[PDB]
Parts: structure tokens; C-alpha cells; sequence
């Protein structure tokens, strides 16, 4: 399992800084073990996939679930891939709890994106109130079957455990917090899709990784990467994508 | 009171039909009296921006209400100005009703939009089984001080009443029900904010204008443009531009 991190940029950057960062990465020393992708804002994705080097991978951070209609404001899998991006980002906790997608809605976007052609980045979390109540694994094993029940073909999808409680607010899940809930995501995905989906599906963990903590965070058996918000926008980006190494 | 049509392109398009239509568009004879705006999807739009002639306005169809943060998925007013779009539609009923935008928010939005500077084209319209309950009046004027209360500058907004039975059903409303409700509306404004505001204001219609019902429409003395939708995606375009002509 080839090591993955996505930089979520999410709501930020202008033309200016974001052709800075982009001039950054491009220049660094990346490892060639690391598949890397940007999720760049919706305005900026022509601009990211134009300027970066080809090896780095353009992500949407969202896309509605048919080709075309009267849905104003949205975008669908067939623009994502006509700028040429071969990634999108679905079921992010910002968009589950701040505005309000199910896991029914998550679910045809991820089906709707795979039969388009693009990968699917797909989050999973539990909030603080269900980890101190107990039930992290029920809510966590909901949401990915909700996922699941809508993938055919996991060559594309990468999965991304994203615990509430810690995106944004510098609170870390520790490396083996971590560890134990990707090792059971691993389980669900042997007992219920197959072995052979669980040994070579990567599951990422994301909510505030930094370049001070990520080296303890990908030593752990099961954590494939990351997804990477505040500090993509940083120079420490370069040290995540190298955590490894 | 300058005529004003916009062009909500809504989810459809790609680079190469785009393409074919802003060049009609660049090609066209418009009118000298009118003010045009384009509704891009907001992946195209930096292409429909720099494709576009510097007298057609662009305009996103939706944003949200800080410069920058934790949101995945969203653009700020910030990157649209960025881009070198000049307005934002709020608002539109697909936000409302598909996808759950309430009056408070619409309302946040707007004045963190005029805020930035740029231009709202703010929407309003009431359900068909309001209009047969006989409570639009009570209705679109709920929707309009939402916006209105928001607003400390009105040189830079466009109302634009969207009946919902009228979108995209072909169920286009008399030009006698357009004119109605927009004097109606006008001196709403004239006497809750002030004679000059709405003296000033151009109230618009939207709802299945097509080049073939566009000059009755336009010929109401409170119609002021037209937000239309599927027919800005065709050469028709260029005559509900032109309507009164």
C-alpha cells in the first residue's frame, strides 16, 4: 500500500499564494514512495492542475451526484474531470455537520463519482460526544457501510478516518487512538468486502497533522497516509508527504 | 434604471460548450441599454472570466459568509474578486429548497458579500401552494427583509423574484403576475428603507423566459431584466438580452 497524503486546502488561498505554495511543492524534494494530491478550492482547481507538476494529483473538495441539471451553486464528476483532476473529496465532516449531508447523499455521490471515472477521497468520524459515550466503532462501521454498499470497484477509493474532535483544534488523536480504529476499519473491509480489498484499500487518518507529530503517526501498522488541512498550506507540507523518510 | 439580464448557467457545461457560447456571445450585437452578467459554475469560473468580453459581468452562483476557514467545499467572496468576477446570486430557490438554506444564513451571506464588495443579485419567490393560499405578499416580503435588514448598501443589489412553480417547469408567469408582485415589492422598499432605493433597484423575473415570451414580460413598467436559466445556455440568449426590441 503505496503511502498517500492529500493536502485539503479547503476554503483558502487566492491566485497569489496558492501559485507560491504550488511553486513550493513543485521544487521540493518529494518521496517517489508518496502518492501526493491537492484539494484545491472549486475556483482554483483549472489553475492548481495547470501549475502543478504532473506527478502531484488534483482533488475537488466536493461534487453533487449527476452530470448536469438545475442545481444551482454545484459541480458534478464530468466538470472535476473535464479540467482534468482525477480525485474528489466526499462525506468531509464539514460537510456532514455543517451542512448537512446524509450518509443516503454522501452515498450516490461516491457511486455517481466512481462510475464517472474520478478516485473518491471518502471521510468517515465520529464525534466527541459518540467517542465519550463509547460508540466510536458503530457510528465509524455505519459510515463505511454506507460507503461500501456504493462501491464496485475499490481500485479508486481511499478511505479517510477523520475523528471530529480533531480537525482544527490542534487535539491529535494519538498513533494508537489512531492505529486501533484504522485496524478495525481494516477488519469491517475483510469480514465484509473481502481480504483482498482490506490488504491493499489505504485508510488515511486526518485531523490536525503537523510536521512535528506525523513520523510517530506513520510508523503505525495500519495508517496509510494523510489528510492534511491547516498545515498543507505550510512548508511543513513537504516534511508530511516525507514522513516516511 | 438600467435593464439587466443575467445568465444562470446553474450545473451544465464544460470547457468546449462554454467555449461555443461565450464566443456567440462576444460576437453578438447586444444591446447598448442593457447590463449582462454570466452565472458560471464555479470551476469555470477564471475561464469564463477571462474568455468573456470586459463588458459582460461574471457572477458565481453562490459563496458563503467568511473570507476563508474550515469549509470544505465552499469559495468566499474573497476568491471571487480574486478571479475578477463582479457579483454573486444568493439565494437562488435550488439553495433553498434542494439544499436547505434558510433565511439567516442568506441573510449572513449577503452582507458578507457587500461587505467584500461585490454585487448580490439576492433571489426571492414563493411556492405554488403559497401563491394558491393567497399569503406571496407575505411570503416574498419575509424573504426580502431577511435580505433587506442585511443590506447597508443598495447601489450594488439586484432582487430577482423566482416563483418556484416558473423554474425550469415552463410554467411561466402572466406578465400581469410578474408586474404584480414587483410593484408590489417596490414599494415595499419605498417604504421600509427609502423612495430612492427603490426608485433605484432593479427587481428582475426569472422563470422560463424564453426568447419567445421575453418582450411582454419586459414591456411590464416594474420588470427591470430577467434571471434566466436554460435558455442562456442557447443563441436565444442574445434576444431576451435585446428583449425590448
Amino acid at each position: 500500500r503505496k503511502f498517500f497524503v492529500g493536502g485539503n486546502w479547503k476554503m483558502n488561498g487566492d491566485k497569489k499564494s496558492l501559485g507560491e505554495l504550488i511553486h513550493t511543492l513543485n521544487g521540493a524534494k518529494l518521496s517517489a514512495d508518496t502518492e501526493v494530491v491537492c484539494g484545491a478550492p472549486s475556483i482554483y482547481l483549472d489553475f492548481a492542475r495547470q501549475k502543478l507538476d504532473a506527478k502531484i494529483g488534483v482533488a475537488a473538495q466536493n461534487c453533487y451526484k449527476v452530470p448536469k441539471g438545475a442545481f444551482t451553486g454545484e459541480i458534478s464528476p464530468a466538470m472535476i474531470k473535464d479540467i482534468g483532476a482525477a480525485w474528489v473529496i466526499l462525506g468531509h465532516p464539514e460537510r456532514r455537520h455543517v451542512f448537512g449531508e446524509s450518509d443516503e447523499l454522501i452515498g450516490q455521490k461516491v457511486a455517481h463519482a466512481l462510475a464517472e471515472g474520478l478516485g473518491v477521497i471518502a471521510c468517515i468520524g465520529e464525534k466527541l460526544d459518540e467517542r465519550e459515550a463509547g460508540i466510536t466503532e458503530k457510528v465509524v462501521f455505519e459510515q463505511t457501510k454506507a460507503i461500501a454498499d456504493n462501491v464496485k470497484d475499490w481500485s479508486k477509493v481511499v478511505l479517510a478516518y477523520e475523528p471530529v474532535w480533531a480537525i482544527g483544534t490542534g487535539k491529535t488523536a494519538t498513533p494508537q487512538q489512531a492505529q486501533e480504529v484504522h485496524e478495525k476499519l481494516r477488519g469491517w473491509l475483510k469480514t465484509h468486502v473481502s481480504d483482498a480489498v482490506a490488504q491493499s484499500t489505504r485508510i488515511i487518518y486526518g485531523g490536525s497533522v503537523t510536521g512535528g507529530n506525523c513520523k510517530e503517526l506513520a510508523s503505525q501498522h495500519d495508517v496509510d497516509g494523510f489528510l492534511v488541512g491547516g498545515a498543507s498550506l505550510k512548508p511543513e507540507f513537504v516534511d508530511i508527504i516525507n514522513a516516511k523518510h
